[PDB]
């Protein structure tokens, strides 16, 4: 469907906020950087707002369904998303038939999605030059709407299918011996709306 991306500039309270919440929830990772690279900051490039009227149209109508279902709380989250198809969600938007446990992934430390830009692990890393630590090449990552509704608490690593019954998402939390980051997951794409585009760097730190 036609999608339009609305720039928003640096100045702006909006843009601000989101660069506030990418930048002030990175941790360090158990796995030393490998996946995403070695960084304690971005360099923000481009934020732009998504615009696309039958995703939105598919989402505010599932946000109904939960919040009847719910108790009037549809409990909506701004949770990240990092993947290599950036490109089909914002024209075509989530969807679980790609998940390949099998649910939709979210999460609340931008740090965390950023090991998934490049694939699984990091893949190979960036394009061009074949590197999981690159601090070249923009890289692009989503801030969504995520309607979570009544979640299911675990510490165990998310191996279902769908959300309990009487839920609309599954929380894995983190606990000593456990995850290291919490997980964010649903079953159904029309669950999340991809409402920020953020073009970034990852940040080489400074030489002592
Ligand atoms: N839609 C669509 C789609 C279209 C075309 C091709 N692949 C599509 N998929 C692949 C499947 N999906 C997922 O979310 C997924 C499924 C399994 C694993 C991951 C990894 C993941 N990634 N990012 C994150 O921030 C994160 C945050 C916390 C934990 C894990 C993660 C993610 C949905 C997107
Ligand atoms: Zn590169």
């Amino acid at each position: 469907a036609g999608t339009i991306l609305l720039d928003l500039a640096p100045e702006d309270k909006e843009y601000q906020s989101v660069e506030e919440e990418m930048q002030s929830t990175i941790r360090e990772h158990r796995d030393g950087g490998n996946a995403g690279g070695i960084f304690n900051r971005y360099n923000v490039i481009r934020i732009q707002k998504v615009v696309n009227k039958k995703l939105r149209e598919r989402f505010c109508h599932r946000q109904k369904e939960v919040s009847e279902e719910n108790h009037n709380h549809h409990n909506e989250r701004m949770l990240f998303h990092g993947s290599p198809f950036i490109n089909a969600i914002i024209h075509k938007g989530f969807d679980e038939r790609h998940a390949y446990g099998a649910g939709i992934y979210f999460a609340e430390n931008s740090s965390k999605s950023n090991q998934y830009v490049y694939g699984i692990g990091g893949g190979t890393g960036c394009p061009t030059h074949k590197d999981r630590s690159c601090y070249i090449c923009h890289r692009q990552m989503l801030f969504c709407r995520v309607t979570l509704g009544k979640s299911f608490l675990q510490f165990s690593t998310i191996k279902m299918a769908h959300a309990p019954p009487g839920h609309h998402s599954v929380i894995g939390r983190p606990s000593v011996n456990g995850l290291a980051y919490a997980e964010y997951v649903i079953y159904r794409g029309e669950q999340a709306y991809p409402e920020y585009l953020i073009t970034y760097q990852i940040m080489k730190p400074e030489a002592p």
